[PDB]
């Protein structure tokens, strides 16, 4: 069972601005996704402070970076609070309608695309380097769902029968053919050190055979 939804107009517009605007500093995507994972890890740590059993689905709070050269995917895994189905449909838990409005007004007033995270829609920077994005997520109060979009004005949501995650969120970036540099160990490591060096969670860069 696969449901297909239209993006709100303002979100589709933000997505095509990100895809079409000439802008060379594409590496900020990794900082924005990592920062979103860190925010979701803060959220489940804070709930665990008064209710320990919110960690029965995973005591470990971490972020993993997993490049796969055969599939041409970069996967960002976190064991944060995760997302309910309604969250996924509602622009992946963001206020994307009003953040895009403020983001685009800023762009006309001195801002550049690298400031997208200040307006809450940093996730969509994923499309600076990905032609398709898949978000697997599991929240304590809901089942495991798969969100998927290749832009073009729509996204799908389905129940994910893949590997149980326990709790957290997985962003699979199907990279564009000319963005494979973000699969290389030394290039990911440079970006993490440049932009994410004070994230309060361990970031493990997986290696490949
Ligand atoms: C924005 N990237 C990292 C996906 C994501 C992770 C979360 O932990 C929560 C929401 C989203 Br979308």
């Amino acid at each position: 069972e696969v449901e297909t939804f239209a993006f709100q107009a303002e979100i589709a517009q933000l997505m095509s601005l990100i895809i079409n605007t000439f802008y060379s500093n594409k590496e900020i995507f990794l900082r924005e996704l990592i920062s979103n994972s860190s925010d979701a890890l803060d959220k489940i740590r804070y709930e665990s402070l008064t209710d320990p059993s919110k960690l029965d689905s995973g005591k470990e709070l971490h972020i993993n970076l997993i490049p796969n050269k055969q599939d041409r995917t970069l996967t960002i895994v976190d064991t944060g609070i995760g997302m309910t189905k309604a969250d996924l449909i509602n622009n992946l838990g963001t206020i994307a309608k009003s953040g895009t409005k403020a983001f685009m007004e800023a762009l006309q007033a001195g801002a550049d695309i690298s400031m997208i995270g200040q307006f809450g829609v940093g996730f969509y920077s994923a499309y600076l380097v990905a032609e398709k994005v898949t978000v697997i997520t599991k929240h304590n109060d809901d089942e495991q769902y798969a969100w998927e979009s290749s832009a073009g004005g729509s996204f799908t949501v389905r129940t994910d029968t893949g590997e149980p995650m326990g709790r957290g969120t997985k962003v699979i970036l199907h990279l564009k053919e000319d963005q494979t540099e973000y699969l290389e160990e030394r290039r990911i490591k440079e970006i993490v050190k440049k932009h994410s060096q004070f994230i309060g969670y361990p970031i493990t860069l997986f290696v490949e055979k």
